């Protein structure tokens, strides 16, 4: 499981992450959330996304399922996500043809640093929200989970982080519809 | 995208292969999905994860019918597509497993020899603007009984028949 905690940002943790981890690099991020036709993801903590990365003239393009959070202390989840190498335009007509209605598209920006093996932390400048760092490692077992979640806590506290969201970006901005 | 299907059997087939350039024989596995809500045996649409085989290597495909068509390639990891159909409620409704022998009529036509496992031998013609002509070309093969029902639907048909 890819093991995740998010924090409140600002300027000043901004800056301690860049002078306290190596900058790996800076992706754009465009990721449309959609609704399944038949089900409300709201109700059972789903998520469906297609995501466009781009970076260094680069763009890659993601389709990601998220399941339900089954940690009380962060955002972990089970996820399934694949690559759409081509015919970008093809999976959202798929999706729109399925009935899977957009609900929302969440835009930002995401410095991400190497912080130790397999440890990444992401700066993120989210249209409509704000600032937010994102720090994440993956763990095999479920049981291993809250072990690398005091981990990672521990690692955005020492940055300064002091309010952490559960929230999901596409959640905090459905709030302010 | 204009096709049209018909029974065949050997002699049908036979003729094909004599007649026609031969493009490229592969073999299918076609697994059907119905969607979470929607019946699509009542709403007439489809969706598909195709496999096949040809020329030593397999090629992996998702394909949506309208009541019209959205078809990309998978790949890479097409275990994970699996599991995003199952987690979002699509399930599976059959496999059909088929080996199909593509040939060149003309431009822009092509004929299909479809051997469809659990129900046999037939023939597909499609091409692209027409149903008169395509429809003359199977008929002058020996094509008597045609057929717009799709292999899944036929071999559904045949389940609920037996049992």
């Amino acid at each position: 499981y890819e093991v995740e905690l998010k924090g409140y940002a600002n300027d000043e943790i901004f800056e301690k992450v860049r002078e306290t981890f190596e900058f790996m690099r800076k992706e754009i991020h465009e990721d449309i959330y959609y609704q399944h036709p038949c089900r409300d993801f709201s109700k059972t903590d789903e998520a469906l996304r297609i995501r466009i990365k781009r970076f260094n003239g680069h763009n890659e393009v993601f389709l990601t399922y998220k399941g339900p959070k089954i940690d009380e202390k962060s955002k972990t989840r089970l996820e399934i996500e694949v690559e759409i190498q081509e015919d970008v335009d093809k999976y959202f007509e798929l999706l729109d043809r399925l009935g899977f209605k957009e609900v929302l598209k969440v835009v930002k920006t995401r410095e991400k640093y190497y912080v130790e093996k397999g440890v990444t932390i992401t700066l993120d400048e989210v249209e409509g929200l704000g600032k937010f760092i994102e720090i994440e490692t993956l763990v095999k077992e479920k049981d291993e989970i809250p072990e690398a979640v005091e981990k990672l806590e521990k690692i955005l506290r020492e940055l300064g982080v002091e309010k952490f969201e559960r929230r999901s970006y596409l959640e905090l901005l459905l709030e302010k519809r």
